[PDB]
């Protein structure tokens, strides 16, 4: 099946596999430079960037999800908090100007992940 | 089902577009700050960025395809050249370091696509 997968900058492949794992995340694969992640058919790719500016970063992804509450909930379950400061963070569901709702997820790096619900 | 996309950039909406249109892409989704381009299961998102310069991009994503030469054979039949600087420009084929093949292609912004053959 084709698929196009994200690239994420990663300033530490360690912390960054220990957050995502703790959102159900598994590493599938790991070299000195590449990392990727796997949660069912949801598949991010990182790369070693230890020189990142989070502040200048206009990194994101999409995650089109069928049940947004549920990986919402699970966010906040493990403690990120619902916050605009700092990194990580969650900023909860908001319905947007094309009727859908959609969240968002700031992870270590500073990288958005724009969480958004499936038209069910 | 579940999909995580990448956010690439663009500094004209029509020149992507029209570029990725010659490959297959059609628009599902365009408004004046974001646009979607669909190929099959393909789903790429790009974002207006008009100060970006296409020679300083780290932005990238990966096209893990079914069949990487049936593609890389439609780039070279649109006339995108095959060249080591510049954009944009296709990079052929390469056993790479980890027994699969592996091409680039630089997009009008300067976005590279990795090309990944799919372990059938
Ligand atoms: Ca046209």
């Amino acid at each position: 099946t084709d698929q196009a997968t994200p690239n994420l900058p990663s300033r530490d492949f360690d912390s960054t596999a220990a957050f995502y794992e703790r959102l159900g995340f598994g590493i599938v694969f790991r070299d000195a430079g590449w990392m990727i992640l796997q949660r069912g058919d949801l598949m991010l790719e990182f790369f070693a960037h230890p020189g990142l500016d989070p502040l200048a970063s206009w990194f994101s992804c999409c995650l089109r999800l069928d049940d947004l509450a549920e990986f919402y909930r699970q966010c906040k379950s493990v403690g990120i908090q619902e916050t605009s400061s700092g990194y990580p963070r969650i900023h909860a569901p908001e319905l947007q100007g094309w009727g859908g709702t959609m969240a968002a997820l700031v992870d270590p790096d500073g990288t958005l992940l724009r969480l958004i619900q499936n038209e069910l």
